[PDB]
DNA sequence: ACTACGTAGT
DNA sequence: ACTACGTAGT
């Protein structure tokens, strides 16, 4: 697994099925959106990042992004409960500090799209309607790279 | 989809995951072992199965392959119940009467190997521990085949 | 063992 | 909506 980009994969390139961002390394994980590792001294780190309308994200044409964390039940789901600061939702927190890149694939209405590397700039607790708390991650897309439409 | 033989896919071929199986048209679902069509008269009729250890099924090399129903939670599984003669477990019963080739996948220990064309000879009802019935196929591997080893 | 922004088909 | 002999990672 590699942090930052990855040869052969350029931003805009479309793929079909999670199992070629496995393949070429871009997304490890089948179904999980945040994917990981640790570092020189374990500290858990995101390298990159699915938002595939699994959750409450919506995506604008901005440069800035709002990632909801993982768990609680909130999408294909179960009784609601609090989301926990570990693993992936753990990681992008660290990922605040160590200000390492994080690749962002965006699901497409053939399904999904690279659209580059972000800084994970912030986190926060937000709490719904289901009394539970959600995380919040604010990404910025690192400026230079190629732009992208939709 | 096709029955019988798969253009470009030769016996004792192997393949890493399913989805490479639906690409190629050896076997379009995801999950479920068994595929079938209507045929001439909407009459359901199996295509292909897939017995990679996900129920009772135990293979050995021979030509003659017992090949369990689909339901009633048996693998992955939930309270047990009566299996069903609906989909799948109709289709590979009306394959007996039309004498129609069916596509036979087996999961190795990458993961899949093709074994060929085989014809569904009977059915029958058993009753496991649970007090429930399960449906057992009885396959017969058509002779002139190129053999595979195990 | 459990999780998980999967995936196709009906 | 529900099913389903999936799939990787921890
Ligand atoms: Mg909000
Ligand atoms: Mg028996
Ligand atoms: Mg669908
Ligand atoms: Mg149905
Ligand atoms: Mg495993
Ligand atoms: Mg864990």
């Amino acid at each position: 697994q590699i942090i930052g980009t990855v040869p052969g994969v350029e931003v805009g390139d479309e793929f079909q099925y999670r199992m070629e961002l496995n393949l070429l390394g871009i997304h490890r994980p089948s179904q999980s959106g945040i994917d990981y590792m640790k570092d020189d001294g374990g500290e858990l780190v995101a390298t990159s990042i699915v938002s595939s309308g699994g959750y409450n994200d919506v995506l604008d044409n901005s440069d800035v992004l709002i990632y909801t964390g993982q768990g609680g039940n909130v999408g294909k789901k179960e009784p609601p409960k609090d989301q926990q600061l570990v693993t992936g939702n753990l990681a992008l927190k660290n990922s605040i500090n160590k200000k390492n890149p994080v690749r962002v694939i965006r699901g497409i209405k053939k399904n999904y799209v690279y659209d580059g590397l972000y800084l994970v700039e912030e986190y926060w607790e937000e709490t719904g309607s289901h009394g539970k708390l959600v995380f919040k991650f604010k990404l910025r897309r690192i400026p230079g790279q190629p732009e992208l439409p939709w």
